[PDB]
């Protein structure tokens, strides 16, 4: 009559869902939970001493540090081997860099003056900075809210995705325990949380993106209700992070716009342009080995350095490369979104992380779904306005030809194969991609 195999001191049987530690001197497995071990504290546990064993055996071996500049803190500092992201010294080197200031590139402006008529007529290519919240129609909680108040939305129990910044890895905490870590003062690690998306809590009610972003935003003007897919979530993110907190570069996903708003603390942009020139050198530099060692920001022309206040809300267009420094604990509100306005660089951006074959939950959900729904209701306005008298704009042109060219490759018999899943059951791919021919057609005639 054997015994159930249980585990842990809460002697519960195993369950593969829930992060475990092994203790080196039992062999018994713990919940990192019952034990108070953070996944993200396993790296630094060389061998594990259960709470029990601990008594008599004192508390766990943890790895001996002998770096500052590597992710493994524990390789020899012998002088072979460069700084690596997001490491102290490269925060440190970082932090004594000299760029040029944003200044030369960014527009700032009014709330009032950032409307979908600005943008079309002076297109919407370099960052835009709005030192004053007025007129944005972005409605944000008080500058007072903490994180304390975050949890009380959001709910303390919920699991956020935590990283270890001097690592570079991920892992995962509940929002609870990151709060615990984010007030005690002394903090022996650098975390950071950037992909709390809450509009679906109670702290949503709080937030409302800017006015432009969901004038422009394609899933707010073209995504069905009637729609078998799940409608995406990517317009509000809160994202706190301590001091020295670093994101190398990237470009967000599916090439969408987005928006940052720092409620409190100080975020530092380090901006590259979406030249041919870069967007190929990044493009390789986020697939070399050697990437974690490289400050991408050398392998160009210029790298601006664009310092957000809190109070201050910026805009960062399709396309554009940038890292993120903490130089201060700091709360931000952020979104993503996808437009007219640039449609070309959007569907070069989903071609370059197709490429990349960037993971399938760091993409942006649905890229191919909404592009359909996009070319479709777009051929309905291109379409309304020749019956109608009026000839389109210069860019949606440009623009649609552009989706047009996509739409027609993805159908391309050695390669509708991996496109296939993506058309919505509610579109006639080979028909529109005829009438979207004729309309462009037609418009090229006229002008
Ligand atoms: O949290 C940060 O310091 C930067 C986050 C960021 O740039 C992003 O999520 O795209
Ligand atoms: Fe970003
Ligand atoms: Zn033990
Ligand atoms: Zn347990």
């Amino acid at each position: 009559p054997p015994p159930p195999p249980v585990y842990c001191v809460c002697r519960q049987p195993y369950d593969v869902n829930r992060f475990m530690i092994e203790c080196d001197i039992c062999k018994d497995w713990f919940h990192g939970s019952c034990v108070g071990v953070e996944e993200h504290h396993a790296v630094d546990i060389d061998l594990y001493h259960c709470p029990n064993c601990a008594v008599l055996h004192g508390s766990s071996l943890m790895k001996k540090r002998r770096n500052w500049h590597r992710h493994d803190y524990t390789e020899i500092d012998d002088g072979s081997k460069p700084v690596q992201a997001g490491t102290r010294t490269f925060i440190k080197e970082l932090r004594s860099r000299v760029f040029p200031s944003a200044d030369e590139i960014i527009i700032k402006m009014h709330g009032s003056q950032l409307t979908q008529r600005y943008l079309e007529k002076h297109g919407f290519d370099v960052p835009i900075m709005v030192p004053k919240l007025d007129d944005l129609g972005l409605r944000l909680p008080s500058p007072t809210f903490s994180v304390m108040d975050v949890e009380r939305y959001v709910g303390g129990d919920k699991v956020i995705d935590v990283i270890d910044v001097a690592r570079q890895a991920d892992s995962k905490m509940t929002l609870h325990n990151y709060v615990k870590y984010f007030m005690n003062p002394n903090r022996p690690k650098v975390l950071n949380v950037i992909s709390l998306e809450f509009s679906d809590t109670k702290m949503s009610e709080l937030v409302e993106v800017p006015d432009i972003a969901k004038k422009l935003s394609w899933v707010e003007n073209y995504w069905p209700d009637d729609s078998v897919f799940p409608k995406p979530f990517v317009q509000k993110y809160c994202l706190m992070g301590v001091q020295d907190s670093y994101t190398d570069f990237h470009i967000d996903f599916g090439g969408t716009s987005v928006w940052y708003h720092v409620l409190w603390g100080e975020k530092i942009f380090y901006l590259i342009k979406p030249t041919d020139e870069n967007l190929a050198r990044y493009e390789s530099w986020s697939s070399s080995v050697t990437q974690s060692e490289v400050f991408f920001g050398d392998k160009v022309d210029k790298c601006y350095k664009c310092v957000v206040k809190q109070g201050h809300t910026l805009f960062v267009p399709t396309g554009w490369i940038h890292a993120v420094l903490t130089s201060q604990d700091c709360m931000a509100f952020g979104g993503n979104f996808l437009h007219n306005l640039n449609i070309g660089m959007q569907l070069r951006c989903y071609e370059m992380e197709k490429r990349l074959k960037t993971p399938d939950l760091f993409k942006f959900p649905f890229f191919e779904a909404i592009c359909w729904f996009v070319a479709k209701n777009l051929l309905e306005t291109l379409k309304e306005l020749r019956e109608d008298g009026f000839q389109p704009q210069t860019y949606l042109v440009q623009g649609v030809k552009a989706l047009h060219t996509a739409l027609k490759l993805w159908m391309k018999k050695e390669l509708v194969s991996e496109h296939a899943f993506e058309i919505p059951d509610n579109v006639r791919p080979g028909h529109l991609i005829k009438e979207l021919s004729k309309v462009i057609r037609a418009i090229e005639e006229e002008n």
